[PDB]
């Protein structure tokens, strides 16, 4: 039915995420119809509450019959790929199955199940320790992570489909839910009077805004395929990122700490591919999207469980 | 010196000619094999070899073999790659397989593992012959799962040698250009050429690293194993033309490379040689000639043991 000539069933995996849920709000109100898959291994019940147009599977990427049977009395559309296991570093074969394995399910299943887009997230940890910053999307994966080597094959399994696939490797997308991280980190502690640290490095930011933008056109019939980088293309310190919320906030000077062994200096993605392909450009500035954050805390606390839908 | 040495794919090309290198020299062997590609023929009942039947992939019986054997040295040698398509087999046996032969070794204190790894990790070079700081560029099932699991097994506290090869030659390789222009020159078939340029390596250079690599104290990480000199296909055919003594109705047709057919896979192995003393000593004609002599011997025959069964 509705929206009329462009009604998606949209199966996504992971969808009781961040990226997911956040999804799932933006598109559920417009009338397509949606089905999870989530293991809730991270993922959250409450922001998935019992809707029209919204159905939910308590399930795994890795169990293959679970996907065939849930693709086959679904029929959807077009698929969003946004399940990954990272919470445990030295759990490999969690990650391979989930990333690696997980992926090459969804894959076959998408195939099998004849839909017309398929969208994978891929993290910037596939670029590893970069020899040029800003990344460009013809860098090299070099990932040396459980979570980084895992998904880099999985995505890597993903492009050999063929199913029209578009991989958005992310930026730090903030907005609702978003309970991980220096930002909410630097609020909690700013307003418990805590000592604060500001690892040495240099990342980016992208509001969810943006970020839906570019989903949105990524699941387009005849739009491009193949991996983009999503990002403003500038990079900021996690201390410009204290200094935003202490402003914010209103509270010795913070030492500037690290990096950590295993920490990139500077992680920030070259967007001009993506710019070209699509047309696409983020609009949130820098200051704009922390402070857009630190406002969804104000109202809803730092929480991952506050729902959107009625 | 005495070595108990577990080997996964002992059943394989690699692993049973390994298995004829020590098992002479008193090391005690257990294989672990499915036999997706590997023959039981290979692995008579002698003293010194045990055999359990099984996959990589089956984490319980690995942590019961590692228990029983344990052993001081692993050589991982399991691969699946016959099925181009089947990417939740070469997910399985290659992601995790490396992960729980990564585990397993970790808890049984083994001295060193050794891996080896197919030259499809670099995916289409940059530069040829392939410096070994090359990046990984994977595009196929058995590039892409391959690549995943080797850089699981460097992040393991055990040390490890991961050797990228060449085109290994000797006792029982039964594909390939080699036998296949052999077989079919002798039988009066049409052969063609294709316009790509590859290296090999006698068995008797593959025996001496893979020694060294093995013995407590010798460098760790990844290597390239290879002449570091690279020949077309054409000019293997030529060897093999005048050794058979044939005369062709027609001259060999050299055709452009397929559609996945990287045109020049070539190792650069000076870090190999600087850092483990290690040449190869047999060259390009002695490697093939060597290879077309076996088949003389013995036939085109996969399941010849060298080895002297009771
Ligand atoms: N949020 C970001 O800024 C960011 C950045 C780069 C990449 N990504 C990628 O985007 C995707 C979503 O990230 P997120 O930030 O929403 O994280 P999230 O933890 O909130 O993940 C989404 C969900 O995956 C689910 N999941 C894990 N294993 C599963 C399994 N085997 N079967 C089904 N579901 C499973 C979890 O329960 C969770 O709800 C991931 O693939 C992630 O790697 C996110
Ligand atoms: N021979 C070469 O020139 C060459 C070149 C580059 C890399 N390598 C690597 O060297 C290793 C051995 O190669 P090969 O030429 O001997 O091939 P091979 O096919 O002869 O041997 C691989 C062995 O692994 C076994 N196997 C497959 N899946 C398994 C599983 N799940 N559990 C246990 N065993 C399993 C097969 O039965 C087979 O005996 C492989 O890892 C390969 O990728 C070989
Ligand atoms: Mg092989």
């Amino acid at each position: 039915l509705v929206p009329r000539g462009s009604h998606m069933r949209i199966l996504i995996t992971g969808g009781a995420g961040c990226l997911g849920s956040n999804l799932i709000e933006h598109w559920l109100p417009q009338g397509h119809e949606i089905l999870v898959i989530d293991n809730f291994a991270t993922g959250k019940r409450e922001v998935l509450p019992p809707v029209a147009g919204l159905s939910v599977i308590e399930g795994s990427v890795t169990d293959a019959g679970l996907l065939e049977r849930a693709f086959d009395s679904f029929k959807p559309t077009h698929v969003v790929h946004s399940a990954a296991a990272y919470k445990d570093p030295d759990d490999w074969a969690e990650d391979a199955a989930t990333n690696v394995q997980g992926s090459i399910n969804v894959a076959k299943a998408a195939s099998k199940a004849g839909v017309k887009r398929l969208l994978n997230f891929q993290t910037a940890l596939c670029y590893g320790r970069p020899a040029t910053v800003p990344i460009p999307i013809d860098s090299p994966t070099a990932p040396f992570t459980s979570y980084g080597i895992s998904k880099t094959a999985g995505e890597a399994f993903l492009m050999m489909s063929d199913v029209p696939v578009v991989s958005l490797r992310l930026a730090n997308v903030t907005g609702p839910r978003l309970a991980i991280g220096p930002i909410p980190t630097f609020y909690k502690r700013l307003k418990a009077g805590q000592k604060c640290f500001c690892s040495d490095t240099v990342r980016d930011f992208l509001d969810m805004s943006d970020f839906l933008a570019i989903a949105d056109l990524s699941l387009q019939e005849g739009r491009p395929t193949g991996v983009f980088n999503v990002s403003t293309g500038e990079g900021h310190s996690i201390k410009e990122v204290f200094d935003v919320v202490l402003d914010y906030v209103g509270a010795e000077p913070v030492p500037v700490v690290a990096p950590g062994a295993d920490d990139v200096p500077s992680v920030v993605l070259d967007p001009s591919k993506t710019e070209t392909e699509f047309g696409w450009k983020a609009k949130v500035d820098f200051k704009d999207t922390i402070t857009g954050q630190l406002a969804w805390y104000d109202k809803y606390g730092v929480t991952d469980i506050f729902s959107h839908l009625s």
